[PDB]
């Protein structure tokens, strides 16, 4: 068992193992996205660099925590990534959608991981956490909340006008 | 016959005087089209910016192509520049659709004379071609086929106002 | 009929949309005789430089006379561009020669637009002839003429030495 | 079929997407052997640096190709991702070894679509293989294999000493 | 067999050796004829320069390839290099032709080396060609051609007066 | 006879147009070396900056040489430049030691030719030897001899860390 390991239990290792998995399989799903909104039948570049971005954020989330579980002791097991469950999003607004469900679903998994380590007495772990992952679900969320309240309000998915003038007026600056 | 001449078979010659005859109409069609937004009865100032940028890019893809051919031996031969075969685009959306056909039909008159000259064994005109010219068609078809799926999703050309918003949100930066 | 023509007869109309298809023409003659002096057996770079210059600037006469056209209310009428009548101009005295003769073909042309610009008193028209070509044309037309002097005080075109040195010492600077 | 496509045939965008798959697990490979290195049993943090900065170069040449697939009129088809063959890579020879095989691996892969590009007579895919792919797997090949033969010179990886070494005055500048 | 090696056909290696050969003879010749333009019987500072900058370039080329031929796997051999057919090159017009001879000559063997590497479906050395050293020697002809061209309208080589003033306004600056 | 010759015997001539095609052939070796560093089975960089460093050099006292002949009205008579003894040198210390045999060898010719300088009373001459190129030997010669003693006080060529560390802490900085 490797020297720097102390109060990590096994259960944190492999919960921590899955969640590396998730924020991979997340990056891959914004990836999707991103360059579904650079076809020629689709063309809206600033969704593209909107969904590319939050695909290399959830990169840093996973690499983030591999760190972490090298830090702690652990050993990293990858695992297969994922396809995302589509391969045309049908709109911006049902990208955005999409994206919030996905958020609440990494959301549910890390606040299991969050009772967990709180559970097997973990502190450390559990401010990881509390630092580096909620608040910016938390954030996310309400971020994709907002685009989605607009993008409804708006007349889409029915009026592309909605859409474009969004992707110019919201997602530009 | 030239002292520089070299492995310049004479059909590709003859390929290379009516491609730069073809630039030089393209530009003329761009032309023709940015005066077309200049008028007081249709006025998109930033479709004529953009066309008659195009117009001049077309004009320096004719130059680039009769200084090849003096380098590799071969003379230039002009001939007339054929009228557009419009004097009136009715909207920035027909417009845009027909740049779209003219920079296929270009296209493939450059994909056929690449083959020629991937047959006659001149490789040196193929990685021309391969280089300047090529790519810079893919870009501009993709770009042209952005331009028209946005101003189809925004209700184009029935709403005035849709080709309005395009101009500014789009063709101005 | 446009909503800005004021005082704009039909007869100007006609002579401003010949006035762009010969200054168009002009542009390419420039452009053949330019592209004729890099060809490997003359090879005058200055010259080369000196006719795309003025090809360009013909080019950019040519579209001063379009936006005019816009400006008053008529109608763009663009023709075919005729090719130049000559594919080897036989040496630098006898293309300015050549140039010399075309300028003052194109200023006889607008000398008679200006005539037809007083005669249907039009004087915003005739000021825009006054101001934008006339005295271009003067200055072009009489620098062509020295060029022609100069060059044949030389000995051109038979001394092609004379050619070689005002290449060298009058076009390039 | 999407507006843009033309001379695109069907098995190059099988093969594009088939590409796009692979690079995405070479930069899942790479991933493991960076955090490989930095756990606290192996600690080679520039052994680390390196695969994480071949990953991300890896991670790009897929985003390249999506790019590419979007431009020409195809349709991106994402696959899963699977898992690299090891966990565990012994150590920072080993590792070299590997990535060696993968990129002559990855290599091979895209020598076979430049094949199907000409036979299709493709000749823009072609040139983008040939430009932003083909000499980039020949520069990564030539540098493993340097990289293996230092490390085999030295006494990889009996000589714990030697990893050292090579790790602070190869892999550091 | 080299650890690197990939689809890098025999043939093609000897090809590679060979035109190493080739270029390191082109370049003896060209600092053949620059010290022929030092003597004080001939005392032509400026051709001197313009055959040394051609040597060292010619140098360059055939070091390129000796990168290329260790990068793809290959082994460098050496062959003797021979001195050049003349060791007094009568004039700089005379010097002119035999490098445009020389230069057409270099460019033949990389063309059939093209051929080669394209039939042994060599992709990568193929463009490896069409990067480096096609278009370089198109323009090396084009240049020489035009200094013929130049130093013959002027009645070299019999007048001495126009050697000398080509010296100066041509190869200064 | 040369108009500027004064005092140099025909003797001198000949001497120096044989240290002028050593010297050249001394450039050639370098190359040879350096080249062979650079293969992925030997991978020493520094090793090879510094023989194509030293090969430039070389090739710049040939071309002080061919000057110097210009300069006391000698002609310069260029023969072949002979292929190195060996294609491959085995190893670092192996390339040293002949590369401190091959600039004995060239010390000792460059002696002799100062002798003949001063036996046929050419004090300019034997200058010229005294400045640019005796003391520039005894550097070299004793810089080498540096590099061969601390290759072999560090085990070399057994010992491939001995090499690998030598090529990082001397041919480096
Ligand atoms: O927050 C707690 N630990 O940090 C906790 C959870 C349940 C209990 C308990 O058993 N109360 O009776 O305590
Ligand atoms: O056999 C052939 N046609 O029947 C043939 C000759 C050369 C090529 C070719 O261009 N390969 O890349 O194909
Ligand atoms: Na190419
Ligand atoms: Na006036
Ligand atoms: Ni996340
Ligand atoms: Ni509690
Ligand atoms: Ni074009
Ligand atoms: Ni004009
Ligand atoms: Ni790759
Ligand atoms: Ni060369
Ligand atoms: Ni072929
Ligand atoms: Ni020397």
């Amino acid at each position: 068992t490797s020297q720097v390991r102390q109060n990590y239990h096994q259960d944190s290792e492999a919960a921590i193992n899955r969640q590396i998995n998730l924020e991979l399989y997340a990056s891959y799903v914004y990836l999707s996205m991103s360059y579904y909104f650079d076809r020629d039948d689709v063309a809206l570049k600033n969704f593209a660099k909107y969904f590319l971005h939050q695909s290399h954020e959830e990169r840093e989330h996973a690499e983030k925590l591999m760190k972490l579980q090298n830090q702690r002791g652990g050993r990293i097991f990858l695992q297969d990534i994922q396809k995302p469950d589509e391969d045309d999003w049908e709109s911006g607004l049902n990208a955005m959608e999409a994206a919030l469900h996905l958020e609440k679903n990494v959301n549910q998994s890390l606040l299991e991981l969050h009772k967990l380590a709180h559970d097997k007495n973990d502190p450390h772990l559990a401010d990881f956490i509390e630092t580096h992952y909620l608040n910016e679900q938390v954030k996310a969320i309400k971020e994709l909340g907002d685009h989605v309240t607009n993008l409804r309000k708006m007349g889409a998915p029915e009026s592309g006008l909605a859409e474009y003038l969004f992707d110019k007026h919201t997602l530009g600056d």
